[PDB]
């Protein structure tokens, strides 16, 4: 395809335009239909821009809903109605909000102008943004065997200038949930916030565990748990570009809140970090949300943890392959044996897109709606032995 | 919160999912009672393009990318969409003054532009001259999202007085540039009066010190160079001049892409980097990420792509020309209106006050005749963003009649409405307490 270095001159079809596009189409993704339809939603609400609510009241609506729905569906009512939060643009800001945020609310509330945080060296690497973007020192502690966060470690980490600890639920690279609920204690016991990365977890956990599946508490019913982040775009099955950052009591999120006073444009604030923004994205959350309900996320996150039991069970059914920590859906395999990369690159060759991993050395699998398809597991499975007999033959 | 008792209130998952035909319902649905209102031309800004049909083309573009640049192994298309989208502005800005060396990359919005920017002046002076102290000099009138940056990222913001025609006057800068300081900006234009402040002295002053400077035309950045092109006055405002380090431009304002886009540039790829973001060590993998946002919707960039291809410079040329001549119309209108005032000599952004009058009831009045127009202060005025969708016949006709008929309401009696509201910390007190009214269920 034509490459643009500078503006044409006269201007394109919107066919050709439209062609070129729709030519390079013909985790990642987390169904046609359901797509068609988080497509009209869009469609619908393409003009929308909540920086400008009196004009789309109907976006600072569904943004709401938004952030309600999903405080209720992790605990929020626990918290006895305080809890309340934002609707962001990724995982990634949900984080970097959160962090600012308890950067501001310690210097005003302890006094802390050399504000640290402790995280587990499984948390993401997000958290390593904020700390160079809003100068607060990042302490990164331990895992145990199970490739869990070691608070014992993150105890000892903690100090006076500490303003808040950080546990995954699961965390990204090994797919394991951290011990959540000694980690909000350890916060309490010092009074520093405690945030919960649920990014991924968010909208399959709560459903994994009403499923029979073993998992800690790890949201706002636990006291500790100060904020937690989950993104609707990855599970919350919403349209790419949207997530939520909650806070257990209000007097927190204030603290994210941006306001200006006397500038001559006239009153300004801001909730987020953008200013103007997609609404049309809100509402695609809104909608997918309200598609699916309890019943919806239900039924999808048994399809996944399904997959996800029939293809652990596969790979472990291989001496080689050794499953690192013990995940529910997202699953990182590594070998003592082989290189790991080699298999996952004869596995690349057979047309898998897989994350490689590193410290230590394995690639992961973010089991997804798209895997809960028929053969596909077993798909993977058998690309999956063919390349590790292979790697095996040619070290 | 008007459709609290028109539609239901959703505080927790429903037990089953809905259908999807009555989500849609409603959502159109408010989309219905919304629309006219930017549609009509009665916004200041908030929606810039409008039309049918070029909405609809939007529309479709996104469908088809409906896709993430995180995992560019997974959508190059992306990848390539932001590439060419930044190589074309920044020829449209002067580029090629700068040989060739002028990058940059996509963000989310003007905010995000102005954001990394700043941060990067900052850890571009750290590195570079050990700068630890970071203090940034702006106009008064440059927009808000800087002392966002100045607060997120600990950097002094420093603002200087403007001058009797709302231009920053660039003596106060130079008296307040310090061995601290890091960077100067400068708006084209500035929102709150839409007037272009004297880049060209101002990138003097900047490389004078060797000091960063920014150039703030999230709002001009696609319009200016035609309106240049165009027999209007506008100075030398992007990389054609040397001083000028960075400048962000917003191609989802009269870029006219889809909301949620925009670009950040900077001379030379030096710069740039200071903007990135890597984290080895990670188990998680390599980690890079050129902006603040990880994942990040491609879908977006590509109705960038798409509005900027589609359009051309012929179509920029007139569009920007409808506008201006909209807005020349519409100074005429004001300016023969006792008793307002216009500030400054703004071309399509205007700001209107009333030394005669209590300006926020003239804008009360005209909001009640269906007018969405942005209410400023210090000076206390409002102001209209013009838009293609002011470029509709009688729009501006419309506009001017349904003023002249407010000033007579004001004169007569000098005053209720919201323009009491409009009227420190209680801000901070008052807006926080809104922002959760907003998020109330
Ligand atoms: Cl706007």
């Amino acid at each position: 395809f034509p490459s643009h270095a500078r503006l044409p001159r006269a201007g394109l079809p919107r066919a050709e335009i439209l062609a070129e596009i729709a030519a390079m189409g013909a985790g990642a993704v987390y169904d046609e239909h359901h797509i068609a339809f988080l497509n009209e939603v869009y469609a619908l609400q393409s003009q929308s821009n909540p920086l400008h609510p009196d004009l789309w009241p109907s976006t600072a609506k569904f943004e709401a809903e938004v952030v309600a729905m999903t405080a209720h569906m992790l605990g929020g009512d626990a918290a006895g109605g305080t809890v309340c939060g934002t609707v962001t643009s990724g995982g990634t800001e949900s984080l970097l909000l959160a962090m600012k945020t308890y950067r501001d609310w310690a210097r005003a509330t302890k006094g802390i102008t050399a504000p640290e945080a402790v995280v587990p060296v499984s948390a993401h690497a997000a958290f390593d943004k904020a700390a160079q973007y809003f100068g607060i020192k990042l302490v990164r502690t331990p895992l145990d065997a199970d490739y869990r966060a070691d608070v014992a470690a993150m105890r000892e980490a903690i100090t006076p200038n500490t303003v808040v600890v950080a546990g995954s639920a699961p965390g990204y690279p090994h797919g394991v949930v951290d011990p959540i609920p000694e980690i909000a204690a350890l916060a309490a016991e010092h009074g520093i916030g405690c945030h919960v990365d649920a990014c991924l977890g968010g909208f399959i956990l709560p459903w994994a565990e009403r499923l029979g599946y073993p998992v800690p508490p790890f949201d706002f019913r636990l006291e500790g748990v100060t904020s937690v982040s989950a993104d609707t775009h990855k599970y919350g099955y919403g349209a790419k570009g949207t997530s939520v950052i909650l806070y257990r009591r209000p007097d927190l999120l204030h603290y994210q809140y941006f306001i200006a006073a006397d500038w001559p444009g006239g009153l300004y604030f801001s909730p987020t970090f953008a200013g103007s923004r997609p609404g049309a994205l809100s509402a695609t959350a809104w909608a997918a949300m309200l598609s699916l309900g309890e019943e919806g996320y239900l039924d999808a996150t048994r399809r996944i943890l399904q997959a996800a039991d029939r293809l652990k069970a596969g790979v472990r059914a291989i001496p080689s392959l050794k499953i690192l920590g013990d995940p529910l859906w997202v699953i990182a395999v590594a070998s003592d044996e082989l290189n790991i990369y080699q298999v996952m690159e004869e596995m690349a060759g057979r047309g898998w897109r897989l994350n490689g991993l590193h410290r230590p050395p394995a690639f992961h699998v973010a089991l997804t709606l798209r895997h809960t398809e028929p053969g596909v597991v077993d798909r993977f499975l058998a690309d999956l032995q063919d390349a590790v007999a292979q790697v095996r033959a040619h070290p």
